[PDB]
DNA sequence: GCGATCAGCG
DNA sequence: ACGCTGATCGCA
């Protein structure tokens, strides 16, 4: 039905010095996957190309590569990575479709052009799903078919790249997508394509290991429970705990019982079986997800795991990590930790380089909330949640204990997470009239915090909507509902998602920073991974004690506030020797 | 196939 | 409590 040449060759009139252009990959996993067609709408009107054809093609190939050649896309990064895997580089993105949609509103979950285009009723193009099917059956539909597809979706991001600029200009929002999210959607097809080497003797040897630990440790459980059982099976552990073993229910649920962490640290003292069945779950996640599955994403030839970044997912402006996931990668506890000796620089005599903001959150806060308490202990570096002790307990620093640094620590994660009465009650097991005066005590300590989240609050009421340093958006309509529930979590994320989006955006503009910085200095220092407030590299161990002091130097000026950014780095052999 | 329940991550 | 993803369960 729609008009377009399905052309044999490229012709002049397909290199046009303004374009949307779409290349298609249909593999949800982008990494080395085919190009299944090629569409480009221009001036002089629609083209279907086939990639044997335009991909070999040179006059193609230099028009993709020439930064001068603009290009209006939708998922600009998906095709820059699949164009990598074939010695292609795509430059001149212009306009980036999915990234103007997920600043305009998170919300939407828009990850198809049809989901893009509904936000302008533009309804002539099909949803991906709908040609394709999901997952299993995602099969490549004939030619025909095809083409129509890619030709409405180039002709829908032709149409709609001039009424997303507009709304995102009204939204002062035209300087995230052009100088913030496009310059890093090209940093994050660099560090996917790069990878991240792995020592697959390691894992094998560590998850030998994990196996007769994990054999012991069920054997120990069956010897307790006096009875074998699926210990993996939270309704089956339920009935052994509960009704077998009689164990106190000390939080009533719907279904029978719970057997969450908060619940069996409380059990612990009932039942030698406890500890022995969180330990089962500590050892069994890292055999299950970190062992068997992270072997089986390493490309067997490289021995690498390319990540995917989701830019546009996170309702406050985070990344986040998929197949797999590198940005919940353990260190908490010592054997956990252990799976990083895995994580290897990809060249002989290469170092893993390790930098992380201190406290981005809470400084994020007090320059947010200009508090003068926040501001003065973040000046005298202050240990904050020694500080917070000292001011809610009304003691001196050496008469804090370390429980009560423990305590005021909850109140700090309470107070960006954005604080309730049951939210701290719940965390440090007391109850919620106890939880209401440590906040009382917070908040006469902390005035301008107080007045900064009353005015947050109010703020997302009369807008509709909260912002962050760089205007990031997100919507808050639940903040009006009348069901208490319903309209306290509004409240939560009111005052945490300006927290967490603006220490998002700033290690966003750090990545951007970091890597004009590299290029002018030509190092051979490359970014692998942002774990949310950390930057991994990998380089030369001759780089070493020059990245020591250009990474933080470049994190620490990224955004000035009133309170310093403060970044801590380690470099070594391996990622868990980066510390 | 999908929600719920667990673990991992800042 | 705020924000995420992966392996698993067991009910359909």
């Amino acid at each position: 039905k729609m008009a377009f040449t399905l052309a044999d060759r490229v012709t002049e009139e397909m290199l046009a010095d303004k374009a949307a252009l779409v290349v298609e990959v249909v593999e949800e996993n982008y990494h080395d996957a085919p190009i299944v067609g090629i569409a480009v709408v221009n001036e002089h009107g629609r083209f279907f190309l086939r990639p044997e054809t335009a991909l070999a093609d040179p006059q193609f190939v230099a028009w993709l590569g020439d930064e001068t050649k603009k290009k209006s896309m939708f998922d600009s990064k998906r095709a820059a990575v699949a164009l990598k895997w074939k010695g292609i580089e795509l430059c001149g993105v212009s306009f980036d479709l999915l990234l103007a949609a997920y600043l305009l509103d998170p919300a939407q979950g828009v990850d198809d052009v049809a989901a893009a285009a509904k936000m302008k009723q533009y309804e002539a193009v099909r949803p991906d799903e709908a040609v394709y099917g999901k997952g299993a059956k995602r099969a490549v539909p004939d030619e025909p078919v095809l083409a129509e597809h890619l030709v409405r979706k180039a002709a829908a991001i032709w149409e709609l790249e001039r009424p997303f600029l507009d709304e995102l200009r009204r939204n002062e929002q035209d300087r995230l997508l052009v100088e913030l999210e496009q310059p890093l959607s090209s940093i994050l097809a660099e560090m996917e394509f790069a990878g991240v080497k792995v020592d697959t003797k390691r894992l094998e040897q560590m998850g030998k290991e994990l196996a007769e630990q994990l054999g012991t440790v069920e054997q120990r459980i069956y010897e307790l429970a006096g009875q074998e059982f699926n210990i993996n099976s939270p309704k089956q552990l339920g009935v052994i705990l509960f009704e077998k073993l009689q164990l106190p229910v000390l939080k009533k649920t719907k279904t029978g019982y719970s057997t969450s962490a908060d619940v069996l640290e409380k059990l612990a003292p009932y039942h030698e079986i406890v500890e022995n069945i969180l330990h089962y779950r500590q050892l069994g996640k890292l055999q299950s997800t970190y062992i068997e599955g992270l072997l089986k994403v390493v490309r067997p030839d490289t021995k690498k795991v390319h990540t995917i970044f989701n830019q546009a997912l996170t309702q406050t402006g985070r990344l986040s990590s998929t197949e797999p996931n590198l940005q919940n990668i353990p260190i908490r506890l010592e054997e956990g930790r252990k799976i990083r000796q895995a994580f290897v620089p990809s060249e002989s005599d290469w170092l893993i380089f390790a930098a992380d903001y201190s406290q981005i959150e809470l400084r994020v806060l007090a320059h947010i909330a200009e508090d003068d308490n926040l501001m003065e202990a973040f000046r005298r570096d202050l240990d904050i949640h020694t500080k917070t002790a000292m001011d809610i307990f009304q003691v001196s620093e050496d008469e804090v204990t370390p429980n009560m640094r423990r305590q005021a620590k909850a109140v700090n994660f309470g107070i960006v997470y954005g604080i309730s009465d049951y939210g701290l009650a719940q965390n440090l097991n007391i109850s919620r009239k106890e939880a209401a005066e440590f906040i009382e005590r917070y908040f006469e300590s902390f005035p301008g915090v107080k007045r900064y989240m009353e005015n947050i609050v109010q703020e997302a009421k009369q807008k509709g909507y909260v912002t962050t340093l760089l205007h990031r958006r997100r919507y808050l309509p639940d903040i009006t509902s009348r069901n208490f529930n319903v309209r306290s979590f509004a409240e939560r994320m009111a005052m945490n998602t300006p927290i967490q989006g603006s220490a998002a955006d700033i290690i966003k503009k750090a990545m951007i920073d970091l890597n004009a910085r590299l290029k002018e200095e030509r190092l051979q220092a490359h970014l692998l991974l942002q774990v949310h407030d950390e930057l991994i590299l990998e380089a030369p161990k001759e780089e070493m004690e020059r990245l020591c002091r250009l990474v933080p130097e470049v994190m620490e000026q990224a955004v000035t506030l009133r309170v310093p950014l403060k970044v801590d780095y380690h470099y070594g052999s391996t990622w868990y020797d980066a510390k």
